[PDB]
């Protein structure tokens, strides 16, 4: 009647089980190519239950198993930004993306490649990973202070609760609310008697600052990642490469950016996803345009506002685009 795990025993399977269940979940969300069927992620998943169960201590904050949400905050702590969550200057015209392009080319002295991103429009968060686990999880707030969202975010499966290598690294990007999703939510709620959710991002903005995480839990949510506060302990020397290896390292990242060697392959981006702007399950509010190369980003440096190496082009709102 003796039961067959030791603590030790238990310790190292229970180091195992989370890291495949990483893995499968990654997968899953993130790469949408599982490698392995529903039943053999839920055997894996139940026996780290069970460990986690007979060897309470063994639970850690970022296991699987904490992701279903169920815990309930009485208020979220404020979030302080050590480096701020800079916003970027604002183009709304062909004029304003080739005077910024001149601008680039008059302080770095030669043409200037740029890598060009969607805009998404969501809530901007930022992820903090020590040694490679998720330790805490902040909305923006005033670029300076946010909200303690650690928790909330634990159960948006994009998240990984775990990286590929043991870096420490404060990660930035956007979480957001599909469209199919927000119409479906609005419709429950409007049958539920509730008040309504004016667009995607309040709805999912009105997610994020549930307190229970078990609402938050049933909100279908996502993320896209595209840069960091401090690129010490990333290997990366231009934004592509900075994309490449947060998709590398597990954070789901968005995959219509592209490369630009003139402003004129800029223009041609932009006018793209104009165009494809309405095929897309997430909003978009524009185009970020950044000088690729790092070594360029630091010369040109920032202004007391915001950064010298990047601009942001505004389309219409969405709502304008019925
Ligand atoms: N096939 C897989 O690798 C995989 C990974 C994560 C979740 N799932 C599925 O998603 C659902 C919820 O699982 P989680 O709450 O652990 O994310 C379950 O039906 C599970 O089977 C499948
Ligand atoms: N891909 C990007 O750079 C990007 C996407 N979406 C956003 N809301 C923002 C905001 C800043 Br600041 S950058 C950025
Ligand atoms: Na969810
Ligand atoms: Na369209």
């Amino acid at each position: 009647e003796q039961q067959p795990l030791t603590l030790t025993a238990a310790t190292t399977r229970a180091q195992e089980l989370r890291k495949q269940l990483n893995q499968y979940s990654h997968e899953y969300y993130v790469k949408d190519q599982p490698s392995v069927e529903d039943y053999v992620y839920d055997r894996l998943y139940k026996e780290l239950v069970d460990i986690e169960t007979e060897f309470p201590d063994l639970i850690t904050p970022d296991s699987p198993t904490q992701r279903v949400g169920g815990k309930v905050l009485s208020g979220f702590e404020k979030a302080p930004h050590d480096i701020p969550m800079y916003s970027l200057n604002d183009g709304f015209s062909k004029e304003d993306i080739f005077a910024f392009d001149e601008r680039v080319r008059k302080a770095i002295g030669k043409p200037v490649a740029y890598c060009c991103e969607l805009k998404i429009d969501g809530l901007a968060i930022s992820l903090r990973y020590e040694n490679g686990v998720f330790v805490r999880g902040a909305t923006r707030g005033d670029g300076t202070v946010g909200e303690n969202i650690t928790e909330n975010l634990r159960t948006v499966r994009s998240v990984p609760m775990r990286l590929t290598e043991p870096i420490s690294v404060e990660v930035r990007g956007e979480c957001y609310m599909p469209k199919q999703s927000f119409v479906a939510l609005n419709e429950e709620r409007e049958e539920n008697g509730q008040d309504i959710f004016a667009n995607p991002r309040n709805a999912a903005a009105g997610s994020l600052r549930q307190l229970d995480t078990k609402i938050v839990a049933k909100r279908n949510l996502n993320t896209f990642l595209y840069t960091v506060a401090d690129f010490g302990p990333m290997k990366a020397k231009t934004q592509f490469e900075a994309l490449e290896e947060l998709s590398a390292i597990g954070f789901r990242t968005n995959p219509e950016r592209q490369l630009c060697q003139s402003i004129d392959e800029v223009w041609a981006y932009i006018e793209e996803y104009h165009e494809k702007r309405s095929t897309l399950p997430y909003e978009i509010d524009g185009i970020v345009i950044k000088v690729n190369e790092f070594a360029l980003q630091d010369e040109l440096g920032f202004t007391v506002k915001a950064p010298r190496w990047a601009i942001a082009y505004k389309f219409p709102p969405e709502e304008a685009e019925t």
